[PDB]
């Protein structure tokens, strides 16, 4: 969630398990956080395509995993998306596996299928890290 960086980030989600994560490889999640808030704390959508809104460096949608002002939503996650733009990536990461087991999967992060899962770039977490 805080201003944290491409191998930051890459290197956090490794230590918690998120490496290669159901075949998500660790560049998967920080170009994903990297194009949605751009590794920015305060970073957020306001309407999304069922009016939902982006919160945290995932900018996770709040409506299939967290209840928002975007008229009710599924609270999978069961968490109000307001403690979200903190500057600890703890929460962020713990309901982002919620998006990924659901039925919608990396399809809710936008600059996920955009920037990882559907473009096929080799320069991501390669040219990082070690």
């Amino acid at each position: 969630s805080k201003i944290f960086s491409k191998c930051e980030l890459a290197r956090k989600l490794k230590s918690m398990g998120m490496d290669g994560f159901h075949g998500y490889s660790l560049a998967n999640w920080v170009c994903m956080a990297e194009y949605e808030s751009n590794f920015n704390t305060q970073a957020f959508n306001g309407r999304n395509s069922n009016g939902s809104s982006d919160y945290g460096i995932f900018q996770l949608n709040s409506k299939w995993w967290c209840k928002s002002n975007s008229h009710s939503s599924a609270n999978a996650c069961n968490i109000m998306c307001s403690k979200f733009l903190d500057d600890n990536i703890d929460d962020d990461i713990a309901c982002a596996k919620r998006v990924v087991k659901d039925p919608n999967g990396m399809s809710a992060w936008v600059a996920w299928v955009k920037h990882c899962k559907g473009k096929d770039l080799s320069k991501y977490l390669a040219s990082c890290n070690l």
